[PDB]
This record gives C-alpha cells, structure tokens and sequence, in this order.
C-alpha cells in the first residue's frame, strides 16, 4: 500500500515451468530438490537437477507434485495446489530468506525464528493490524492475537493460543509479543517478564535464555472489551539447575546479574564479591553469555521490581535470599577419621548464610551435621542436604515471587472473558538426558496430542453433532501411547512413584522393574541404541517422542522425585527472623498440575502458533532444510492443512439458518432443527454437500454462497410479485372509469340528443313561447 511499515511483512513470478516436467525429488541436503524429468522406464524415472544440472533416477512413487509459480511465497498455504513436505518446506524457506517469517497454514500460524531484530512489532505496525481480518492484511502474529480478541468479543467465549515449537524456536518471544500486543490495544504486566525470566531462565547450549518453567498466563477483559486484570501460572521449575549446570550452560540469570556491579550499593547488602567465577554453585558450566549484559539486565530487573510495586525491603529480601544461596555452596566440610559423621571446615561462609536467612549459624550447622531422636550424617549426606536445601529454598522463592506478582495483577475489577497464552518449555535432547527432560518432554507431548485431537479427531465430531454429512478420514496422528507409556496406571512415572515409597529401592530395582513392565509389551520403549552425537553420556532406555528419540539415563531418579531436606532445618527457618524466609510425590503432583492445565485448555477456542528452529547453529537467516522439513513432519503441518482444504468450514445454528433460508421451500414448513431438515430436504439437496449436527448445519464449501444466490432470486421474484399485485390493483381500480365512463358518456350523448330533438318539435317551440 506503499506503507513503510510493511518492509519485512509484505511479499515483494513467471515462465520456465512445465507442469509435467518439473517436480520435487527427494534430497539428503535439501530434503527435496527441484527436478525436471528426462525419461520414464517403468518405475525408474530419470530426472535432471535444475541446480547443479546433475542427473539421477528416482522411484516414480517418490516424485512429489511441485506447485506452479502462481503460489510463490504464498501467505496462506491451504490455498496451494500441493501441500506436501516439499511444497510446504519450499514456500516457508522462500519467504524466510526474504524477511517474511510468518505464514498461515490454514487455520493456524507458522513462525520461523529470525535470529535478528525486526521492525515489524512497532506501534506503527500495531495500528494497522487492529481489527483486521486475517485475509485483509499480511500474515502476522498480531493478526492471530487481534482475531482471538474479536472472537472472544463477538462470540462471547474464552480464547487461547498454544504457541508450540522446539527449544530455541520462538515460543517465548512470540508469547511476549502477543501480550505486548493485547496490552497495547498494562505496564506491570509487561514488567513481570523481566523478573520471572531472571529467576526462571538460564543459558543452555540450545538457548542462551532458556525458560526453565512452564508458563500459562490468562489476560482478563471487561464489559467494554478492555484489559481488566491478569494471572500467571507456572509449571515445573528446574530445581536442579540451582546447584548443577552441565558444561556450556549457566545457572539462572539472576545469580550472574547479582555479581556484576550494576548496583554497587547492593554488594554489601548481599555480602557478595562481584565475581561469579568465585561461587561454585554458579561457575560449573558457563559464566558470561554472548549477547546478555548482566550489568544492564540487573538494573532493569531492579527497575522492574519497583514498577511491580515491591517495597524496598521486599525486593531486598529476594536479592539476599538468592545471594545467600551463592553461599550455601561455599560451606566446606571435613570428616575426622573415626566415625566420619562430619565436622565443619570453618564457619565464615556458613554464618553469612544464617545471617541472611535470619537464623542462628550455630543452631544451623548443628541441625545440619546431626539432624534431630537424633541421627548424624556423614560427609556427603551433608553436602547433598546442603544442595537439597538450596534447591528447596529457590523453588519457594520462585513460587512466592509469582504469588506476589499476581497480587500486583489480580485487579478486583470486573471480568467477562479472557485470553490465555501457553508457553511450555519445548522438546530438548542433549548429550545426557535424565528425569528433568522426561518431565519437559512428557509435558510437550502431551500438548502436541492436544493439537491432534482438536484438529482431526475433533473437526469431524462437530460435523456429526450438528448433523451434517461426511465420511471419516484417518490422518493417523496419535500419541496417546507415548503419553500412555509415561502417564497411564502402570506407566514409567507410576512405576517410579511406587518405587520412591520404598526406602529399600535403588537405581537398579527401578531400572529392572521398568523393563519388567514395558520391554516388549510396548514398542515405544526400546533398549538404548547407538550414539548419534559425541559426548553422548549414559542411556538406560529410549523413548520415541513426537519430535525425537531420547536415550534416558535413570541414575538418581529416585531422589530426584522424592525431594529431601532436613525436617530439622525446616524448623529453624520455620521461625527465622527474615519475614520472607519465615513464610505427594513430584511426579504425581505435576501429573496433576498438567492434567488440570489441559482441562482448562479444552474449554477453549484455540488458535495455534508453530515455532520453527531454522538451524542448529543459532545464526540468523540460515536454513537447514533437513531440520526444517523434519519439523514440518512431526508437527502435523501438512495434514493440518489438508482438512482446511478437505473439510466442511461451514457452520450454521439452525436458529439463524431457519430465519435466513425458510424462503426457499415455505410450502413445506408447518423446531429450528427440523425446519431446516425440511428446507434442505425440499430443495432436494445432495446429502454430500452438507451435514447434520446437533445444534448446527454443516455445508460443504461454496454451497452457502449458492444458497444466498437462490435466496435472492426468490427475494427478487416475491418483490416483483408484490409489484405485479400493485400493478393489477391499480388497473382493476380504474375499470369502472373505463366502463363507467363508457356508460356515463352514453347517458349524456343520448340525453342531449333528446333535449336537442325536443326543441325541434313545433309543439314544444310554441309551448316554450307561451310559457310566460
């Protein structure tokens, strides 16, 4: 439209294209290659690669139909002739290398990570997307958000966006832009991310800012359609990162912010020396982070605590408890050759800890080396309960922190409906995978299957409900299994959960008790295979997850699932001086949180966002077709589009249908659901072009346009017929006048001729004369 605001948003296409020569042939580097057939030979087709101009043969049933230049960089792929793994990958990759990272796949959106900042989120751009209908303006995430708003409003129901994708794709960035969008059409809301991300994110090999907790944020709206409140829910924070961090990875962001000197004034409040590589608990893996300024992030994080409305004490309570942790791990120890119970190796660092938590350093190390009926601990039983404490504190801080930020957002204003946004942590496969990952992965599964349900299983159901017409289609997309292998009655987790309650148990009775149940009785469970990446640590079994095969090491899974902090120290802290500090298995608990989340989701009109990681190098604008193509597979994109093209997108409530299409067979209408049964029956309508429904009618594509055709026609006729009626009334009205005047004239004509001839009568003449 000439609008500068569309530089990286609007698509910028002819000749050399033979619909019978040109096709898609499998490739190892690009996934699919542009080929031009040369010679058939039964099944052995011989094509020429347009690129290098090399030649090769390919099974005939492995060629894919290419799309004509008519659909270059198409905005909506459901409108393409061919929706196959090679047409889709080509369209995306086409757009992507041109700045366009958003594309509709039918009813849901596709976002391909830019790995660079784009001027497409400005307020200038937001102005243009407001109240726009998806086809009206280029593809954009705003459009998805803007539309969910309109639906909640007009349709009067809750909306929801499940933004999915792999780890490092764009789930978080896009979730934030949605809120930022909905907020712009408030300040604290936007400001809750900086603090939650500082405490629940960390550098990882995959993501320099990896989210380590699940986030579901609902945004409430009032009677004038404006933001009237908001709440946040979080899930499974990586308690483990606190004390441990695999190489090339960092601990949570805060810890590094705290040791930068963004606010020197605070150094003495926390008792920290501005050196991160000084504290064991946070210098295991990485220290710095290409493109993350811990100095400035600390400032902004501090700045954000203010805007959130945090008293200075409150926000110093936070900072201290977390700096305290930086010390729990500095407390050295020793034995004392004899019994070993264990003795300390100083007390300097163990005091700073008791200090910051407002408890006696004495009473501490005491209830830590001989927990009370007493029961002393050895030299490791201690260093490990130290970690048990660090982890458990941080899990309470993070939880309290969220409760508090909701305090600031649960405005008691008036709520109508809302729009939630789900950002759950995605699939991730590392060199070594353990309980933490199974949990994240089980989580991500789960979700995918939701899309499968609501997308295929679902669509057809409604067709039935409304009572339209249709024949089923098996898209073969179910993971209930994988899901089942992990969650169901005797599943993986259920086995582990019943294994924790036994003090006798260990990493081997658990490992054996597992094969005992699923080896060979479920094909998703398979003995560990062979290395597909160097440094590939131990693996005890493999799971075939939607987006990958994961070799899981089950060592230490028993303690990881049953938490364990000296019930003693919990007493110390129970009555600590600091006001903050003073204030079921994990598996079962989480399984439950998750089930509850899912339950909350189902009651929604979902709009889906699909994130896609362009490559394994974290560099921008570079594509790895194999990987891309690979995602366009485990995510169900293509199929996700077939039904949009295949299916019955119409839908009408018999109440509004009877009112609009009764006038098409009124000589058959003596209940809104039967009246229509009649109308559409009268019209001798093909059972094909429509379907039943409980509360609504489903008309195949185009049909409704054609009904509005017949609808007009009749409405025009009828209007003519009433005009005919008016023509006939006026005519007949003036009928006497032509019969009446014919008489009324004969009177006058015959009755004047009389008075005329009577005056020409001698007698009358003479008579008239005498008169006087």
């Amino acid at each position: 439209f000439s609008d500068p605001d569309f530089q990286y948003l609007a698509v910028d296409q002819t000749a050399a294209f033979d619909g019978k020569k040109n096709c898609w042939v499998p490739d190892e580097k690009e996934g699919f290659a542009s080929a031009e057939i040369q010679s058939s030979k039964g099944d052995e087709i011989t094509v020429k690669i347009v690129a290098d101009s090399s030649t090769r043969t390919v099974k005939k049933d492995d060629i894919q139909s290419m799309n004509p230049p008519k659909f270059e960089k198409l905005e909506d792929m459901a409108n393409m002739t061919y929706l196959n793994e090679a047409s889709v990958l080509y369209n995306l990759r086409s757009r992507y290398t041109s700045g366009l990272i958003y594309t509709y796949s039918g009813l849901f959106c596709i976002a391909v990570n830019p790995y660079r900042r784009l001027p497409i989120y400005t307020d200038s751009v937001i102005a243009k997307y407001r109240g726009k209908r998806k086809t009206e303006i280029p593809p954009h995430l705003f459009s998805v958000a803007d539309n969910a708003y309109q639906n909640m409003v007009t349709d009067r129901e809750n909306q929801s966006c499940l933004i999915t994708g792999e780890s490092g794709a764009g789930k978080t960035e896009n979730t934030k832009k949605v809120i930022m969008y909905l907020a712009k059409v408030e300040d604290q809301i936007i400001q809750a991310n900086p603090v939650l991300e500082a405490y629940g994110n960390a550098k990882t090999t995959r993501n320099n800012n990896s989210s380590r907790f699940g986030k579901f944020i609902r945004i409430h709206f009032g009677p004038t359609g404006k933001i009237a409140g908001a709440d946040i829910e979080t899930y499974l924070l990586e308690k483990s990162r606190v004390t441990y961090q695999q190489s090339a990875e960092r601990n949570y962001h805060i810890f590094y912010q705290i040791c930068s000197n963004a606010i020197p004034e605070l150094n003495d409040v926390m008792l920290v020396t501005p050196d991160s590589g000084l504290y064991s608990f946070i210098n295991q893996g990485c220290l710095t982070v290409d493109n993350i300024d811990d100095v400035e992030e600390f400032k902004l994080c501090d700045e954000a605590f203010d805007i959130l409305g945090f008293t200075k004490e409150e926000k110093q309570s936070m900072f201290k408890c977390t700096a305290s942790i930086l010390h729990m791990g500095e407390m050295k120890f020793k034995q004392r050759p004899r019994e070993e119970q264990a003795e300390s190796d100083g007390t300097a660092e163990a005091e700073k800890v008791a200090f910051l938590c407002g408890i006696n350093a004495g009473d501490l190390l005491k209830a830590l080396l001989k927990p009370k009926v007493t029961k002393g601990q050895n030299m490791n039983q201690v260093v490990n309960s130290v970690g048990a404490l660090a982890k458990s504190l941080y899990d309470r801080m993070f939880n309290w922190l969220v409760r508090r930020v909701n305090k600031t957002l649960d405005t008691k204003a008036k709520r109508n409906y809302y729009i939630g946004v789900l950002d759950i942590a995605g699939f991730e496969i590392f060199d070594f995978n353990s309980f933490e990952q199974l949990c994240i992965n089980y989580t991500n599964e789960r979700l995918q299957q939701f899309f499968n349900h609501h997308m295929f299983i679902l669509e057809q159901e409604e067709y039935k409900k409304e009572g339209i017409a249709w024949e089923f289609i098996d898209f073969g997309m179910d993971l209930q299994m994988c899901i089942d292998l992990i969650e169901k009655p005797m599943g993986i987790l259920s086995i582990l959960e019943e294994e924790c309650m036994f003090p006798k148990a260990d990493d081997k009775s658990f490992q054996d008790k597992l094969y005992q149940n699923h080896m060979g009785k479920n094909r998703m469970f398979t003995k560990p295979g062979k290395p597909t990446r160097p440094n590939q640590g131990p693996a005890h079994f493999e799971l075939h997850h939607y987006a990958g095969n994961v070799p899981y090491s089950i060592t230490g899974w028993l303690e990881k699932n049953k938490d364990p902090i000296n019930e003693n120290v919990v007493a110390l802290l129970g009555a600590s001086k600091e006001p903050l500090v003073a204030e079921q298995t994990i598996s079962a608990v989480h399984r439950e949180s998750l089930n509850k989340l899912m339950k909350n989701l189902y009651s929604t009109h979902p709009h889906f966002v699909r994130c896609i990681i362009p490559n394994e190098l974290k560099q921008p604008g570079l594509v790895d077709a194999e990987l891309v193509l690979h995602q366009l597979q485990c995510n169900g994109v293509l199929e996700g589009i077939r039904i949009c093209r295949k299916g019955f997108p119409s839908r009408l409530i018999y109440s509004e249908f009877k009112q609009r299409y009764s006038i098409l067979a009124p000589n058959a209408i003596p209940d809104g659901k039967t009246v229509s049964e009649k109308i559409l029956a009268g019209l001798q309508m093909d059972p094909a072009e429509y379907r039943l429904g409980t509360t609504k009618v489903f008309f195949k594509a185009g049909v409704l346009g054609n009904l509005e055709e017949m609808r007009d026609e009749r409405l025009s006729k009828i209007i003519s017929m009433f005009q005919a009626h008016i023509r006939g009334y006026l005519i007949r009205k003036a009928y006497k006048k032509l019969q009446d005047q014919r008489i009324g004239l004969s009177v006058i004509q015959r009755n004047i001729r009389k008075w005329l001839v009577l005056r020409n009568w001698q007698w009358w003449k003479l008579y008239s004369k005498v008169k006087p």
